[PDB]
């Protein structure tokens, strides 16, 4: 992950100078947050999950919306993300949503992150860090009832139950949450695992002398929060749905568009090869649009000969394999095309839209594999509507 | 591409806040350059291709080696790369290796970059920038004899020949180079296309009254420069081989390693699922290492259940699909593993090394698709040897 998130938000002139860029819909982000809220019980808390620089969309540009919406909690992964959140002015709860090395945890003390622990050694290390900083560190205990086998403590054996109690009883540590996380989008499975979570959490709080009123129980990602409402418990952890990436719930549109421009228009006769490996050959006299985007910007090699882009409101086929920095598109039968026109790689342009399913099928990736790396490799520009 | 290439190099204290990172071998970079030089004829010169922030390795940390090696030319793609090159002190020839929009070209006038043009409109646009800026702009004409069908002008028809002449006869412009580029690692196909490029270049210079002695003819990427030496001409354009990514010439080792650390060690009983979509189930009581790297750092989802990583000098299997920020590894039978230990995702650790072929097979990508995005998504630390 990046060691620091660019403090400045790119402006319009910087956009006219960029080869490729992301346009982030602040209005769509707001609408998605408000729609999500409509399905939450009133006193269920919301922890907005902002890991991977807000799912590629950019923590610094989105935090004013999180604050304006009165969201009490934010989740992050890296120390740089935690720093960006605090530099926004956010004074709410800040949690880490993954296991983090002692190196990482120790260097983050001034950011007041609530760490996520699932092993005795993590508990011992944080207890020592607490005694060294003269603080009481706040932690969430990850349990494995959801079956992620990732950050949590599995309690299906005697040894695991004993380790869980040892995690929960360390000195100079404040257990503020107990959580799990689910691996699949199956409501019957989540209901069965939620019941086990209630049993394991109850048992752990009893064995460790914890006070129910001081613990936040939380298990729900976006899917679970919306499709299994009894799992909302004390707090929910939506990420993807806020950004408009929840496949089960298409009523939250994506907030991101990926764009480039037409650099140049090239006339090619019939029987001309295009791209590395000569994987495409023109069958007719052609006009090709040369775009200054490639796989180094996050537009994969596999898009070639499969994907379409939007130019001047029309779909145009990507031909030849994508190069590191350049993509070639067949505009022979596209009217009105000129150098400098905007090209949509993902998103909408006029009435046409490149769907998430197209991206996934063409790239052979899941959508977040694309957009998280779009966000590290291109500037983000924020759009918001207002009344005139 | 990034709008700005961070000016500061991460320091030693910064690596403790890093979840994952790249280590760049400056010594390996130097030895790749010196080995490449040994195969170049006396009359050619080198233009080091440093697009995509030096193939993910970082322009700012590698430019001192480029200057120490006396390299006279550098190629870039983005304006941010051109700016980083000039800010490093490089005072040689600077070329762009792709077509660039008018707004990009206009923004770059202060950097003294030689643009690459293959259409009449590009020539017209640059001529107007020359008039508006009060200077004569230097350009390279891209020809399509190699068959890339990308940035060049095809001259197999009368229309193409006439457009090529128009490109080369624009006033307020100085044609300093004529080039093409090859799409395949077939030496016999390259030789045939090289002969055609000589014909087409020679015809264009005659018809546009250009003086051969003032024009740099250049056609060779890494592969071509090493495997078709008669194609070296006045200048070569190596990129990948300098960084140790030329599949045909495995004698240039990669300069990049991708690393993380063990965050935690988890005991999971037999018949336990791991990861999203529960694609893995333990077959024995296990000890799993939790690593704070995932696909948002450029370690793809497809690595799960296929790849191995190196921990404490031993290979360990990645189990379950790779999450956005976390990877889980089976260390049940790996001895000596502790939290905080370094993990090699790509590169060498002790005697074992994770090969480029493993990355490509496991990720279902070509190697540069991985490393260019590693470089935008992780800090780079520069290893120097006395
Ligand atoms: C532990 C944890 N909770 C919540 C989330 C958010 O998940 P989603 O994007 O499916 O809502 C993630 C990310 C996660 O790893
Ligand atoms: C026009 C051009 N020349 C040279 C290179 C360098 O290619 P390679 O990495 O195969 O040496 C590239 C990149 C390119 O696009
Ligand atoms: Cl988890
Ligand atoms: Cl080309």
């Amino acid at each position: 992950a990046p060691l620091h998130i660019d403090t400045a938000l790119p402006d319009a002139a910087q956009i006219q100078q960029s080869n490729s860029w992301l346009e982030i819909s602040l209005g769509q982000f707001q609408s998605n947050i408000e729609q999500f809220k409509s399905h939450m019980n009133a006193n269920t808390k919301i922890c907005a999950i902002m890991k991977a620089d807000a799912y590629g969309n950019g923590i610094r540009g989105l935090m004013p919306t999180i604050i304006a919406q009165g969201i009490p909690c934010v989740g992050v992964a890296s120390n740089a993300e935690a720093r960006a959140v605090r530099e926004s002015g956010f004074k709410g709860e800040l949690i880490r949503v993954r296991s983090a090395s002692l190196s990482e945890m120790s260097s983050a003390l001034d950011l007041n992150i609530e760490e996520l622990i699932g092993t005795h050694q993590q508990a011992l290390d944080l207890a020592e860090l607490a005694k060294q900083s003269g603080k009481t560190l706040k932690v969430h205990i990850a349990l494995n009832d959801g079956g992620m086998g990732r950050n949590g403590i599995d309690m299906t054996t005697e040894a695991g139950k004993k380790e869980a109690v040892s995690i929960a009883t360390q000195p100079s540590l404040s257990v503020v949450g107990i959580m799990t996380h689910f691996p699949n989008y199956n409501a019957d499975e989540v209901r069965a695992k939620l019941a086990q979570f209630k049993e394991s959490s109850t048992w752990l709080m009893q064995q460790a002398n914890l006070k129910r009123e001081e613990i936040t129980l939380h298990v729900a990602n976006s899917y679970t929060a919306l499709n299994v409402p009894e799992a909302q418990l004390d707090m929910v952890r939506p990420g993807g749905v806020l950004f408009g990436d929840l496949p089960t719930n298409p009523e939250y549109p994506s907030i991101v568009s990926f764009k480039t421009r037409v650099s140049s228009l090239h006339h090619l006769p019939k029987d001309s090869t295009v791209g590395y490996d000569s994987t495409f050959t023109t069958s007719r006299d052609s006009v090709l649009a040369n775009l200054p985007v490639g796989y180094s910007d996050g537009y994969p090699r596999k898009m070639g000969n499969k994907a379409e882009v939007l130019i001047n409101g029309q779909r145009a086929k990507v031909v030849g394999v994508t190069s590191m920095n350049t993509t070639v598109v067949d505009v022979t039968e596209i009217k009105g095309v000129l150098p400098g026109q905007e090209v949509v790689l993902f998103g909408q342009q006029q009435k046409q839209s490149i769907a998430v399913s197209e991206m996934e099928n063409n790239a052979e990736l899941i959508f977040p594999e694309l957009y998280t790396l779009w966000g590290t490799s291109n500037p983000r520009f924020y759009v918001k509507e207002n009344l005139y």
